[PDB]
């Protein structure tokens, strides 16, 4: 019945540590992609990754972050810049049944999996391998390590989906809102990078691998010699809020949350369908009564999987087709992290009003033809923004977003 | 403001790799509990396991089950059980957009994270890796690995909130049917069995160590000589649809959901609340006009947890009691799935009119004063039961279900 809005934000990004250093490399097309000695040194045919450049030690305490890995420590950043873009005080939001957490991460940590593993198998055994892995290493850690020192009593838990991870959790705290659980709920994710986990993904032929020389050249969604997806890490969190509650608050209000599509191929583990992600996107616009201005669009550099949703894009808006930029040219793909981190630069975008470019096109995907694929910043008022996340084994999201 | 209810089940447990094994196992009070080698041979100090005995060789299409772990295994025989037991035609539930799936594991894959490391790090590099890890190793594995083969086009994502998981997954898939969003959602969840993942648990002195001599008598929640939980795997599926559309299929209903709390505790990381608890069964049971006739207690064997919740219940119903058993003294604790199975025990009871004991008590906990815990087989006729989930990392689900 409720209406969501979105009254803070929060990230830890390739691109920024924060929203206006976010905003900076959205304007400038500036990329966040690196050469990785570390994914060189394991093997990897892919030497090429969207790091975090923010030092976290000493960011948080040291009782709290002894539970954590890399994902539940740039969510929890994420999750302290939100609360105070926000204004919400801990009076307001903490030991409060109304207020939630759903966060997620797409692969936990393979890291501390492995780390226990190798520690476990070593001379000294379950003393090697210390009481704190569990919280490291559990699908839930993002959820679970963020809950407790932030004192929430509402709804805790992690939805996972791969790359739709974080949208998901974004489209089921709308759920919360408008069931009338829940006054507030805090949704995101993150994403550790290591090569414990990239190295599977290097494994199936996913990653980007001919352009290790040339870092900042090897996302390139659209291009006609794109060869697979940067891997990134990072965090991000937006503060899900009922409507009545953020106005009597005063809130700063980004966005309503207009559309929340979810849908399933049913068909293919590793490839899209184009089928599901047409369905997804006409469920999250339904009812939405204005047209698409701007789709920050899931493509990740893939050779099918960019050209599949530019055919789903064609078939759900017709001859009214929305300006379009992938981000992930600039970001490379965080996986659990991609949707809110998505979501984040939309909404960026729709406050500030622009269009970020979709950079690295040289030659411009025959498939994208009559789309305006956005190369270049371009100033322009948005008022209703969408984002896709379409993910490994078949699980489609669609975030609509609309100006109050 | 839809109703939900259930109207098939489908269980892989270490009481039983069927419902009819399962429910004679529950009428006998049948311990699943094994002594295990490979938790032995791991260095751990725990060597007892609710293993699954199941020899799943030649169970699944070879193109299927190559995207698998055990979770995923376990799940997917766990929906095939459901499907029939449900007398749902592919025509029924296949290629629908009104059919979902929601289901999760605990760990993802711990085996297969670890697999991946050690492939990479050995003369075969990503070879050896092969193209089929993250589909195993992934956080949404399960709901990736069974939304693809049984071609749901509906809501398709995982849960995790380690022993919440798949009570959370059942919640989800609840609040799809309330909001009109689908038809069926399929609800569960997965676990595999595994020293890598179980010397975690052991390492921080979560698991039973002085009962290997005898391991069916390992697993004794609210026991006075209790000495930590007996780590389980399986997998489990409930389908959950809208009353009208169950009823419009003449489609046997088990029960109806009428209550689902889910709630953090937002306090000690380490410690379960006792106050997350109460909220979590007094949200579940609001505003439901019957006595909650049998309880499936959260109680998994450890000397601090086992008392939080005996506390807890004792808050809520004071000096009226349900009848309380702990199903884990003979099924161990099976970590993502264990919420699906207890749903599903509980369920049975409920179905075929009995309370099944809690075994292994010798001597019970004083904290168990004033509380009705029943440790025979005792026939009853049962209308509302209530199940708890009170997982690792302070969130909390609980299911009410009630005869229709
Ligand atoms: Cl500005
Ligand atoms: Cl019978």
């Amino acid at each position: 019945m409720k209406r969501a809005v979105i009254t803070g934000l929060g990230i830890v990004s390739s691109i920024g540590n924060n929203q206006q250093e976010v905003l900076a490399s959205l304007r400038e097309g500036r990329s966040g992609i690196t050469f990785s000695q570390e994914l060189k040194d394991s093997g990897m045919r892919s030497h090429v990754w969207g790091n975090v450049k923010l030092d976290t030690t000493g960011l948080i305490d040291r009782k709290v972050v002894r539970f954590m890995s890399d994902a539940s420590i740039y969510a929890f950043l994420s999750m302290e810049q939100a609360i105070a873009d926000a204004g919400l005080s801990p009076e307001a939001y903490q030991n409060n049944p109304r207020v939630g957490l759903i966060a997620g991460s797409g692969g936990g940590s393979p890291r501390f999996q492995v780390f226990g593993a190798d520690a476990m198998r070593g001379p000294r055994g379950l003393k090697a391998v210390g009481p704190y892995v569990v919280t490291k290493a559990m699908a839930s850690g993002v959820s679970a390590c963020l809950a407790t020192p932030f004192k929430i009593h509402g709804v805790n838990y992690s939805i996972s989906s791969a790359c739709a991870t974080s949208a998901h959790c974004i489209g089921n705290a709308v759920e919360q809102i408008q069931l009338g659980k829940q006054d507030i709920v805090f949704a995101g994710g993150g994403e550790e990078l290591c090569w414990e986990m990239a190295c599977e993904f290097d494994a199936m032929g996913a990653l980007s691998t001919k352009y290790n020389d040339t870092p900042e050249k090897a996302s390139r969604t659209y291009d006609a010699h794109r060869d697979g997806f940067v891997i990134a890490g990072g965090g991000g969190m937006v503060v899900v809020e009922e409507l009545e509650h953020a106005l009597a608050r005063g809130a700063h209000i980004y966005a309503e949350i207009v559309g929340y599509g979810a849908t399933s191929d049913g068909a293919d583990m590793v490839a899209p369908s184009g089928e599901g992600a047409v369905r997804c996107m006409k469920m999250a616009m339904h009812g939405v009564d204005t047209p698409i201005d701007y789709l920050n669009s899931h493509g990740t550099s893939t050779p099918v999987g960019d050209v599949k949703e530019l055919a789903a894009i064609r078939e759900v808006f017709g001859d009214k087709s929305p300006a379009i930029s992938a981000t992930k040219a600039m970001t490379g793909h965080s996986l659990g992290a991609a949707g809110v981190q998505e979501a984040i630069y939309s909404l960026l975008m729709l406050e500030h009003g622009f269009i970020a470019p979709s950079i690295n096109i040289e030659e411009l995907d025959e498939q994208a033809a009559g789309l305006n694929i956005v190369t270049e910043t371009t100033d322009r008022e948005l008022t209703t923004v969408m984002s896709n996340s379409f993910g490994f084994g078949g699980t489609n999201a669609t975030l609509v977003m609309r100006k109050l």
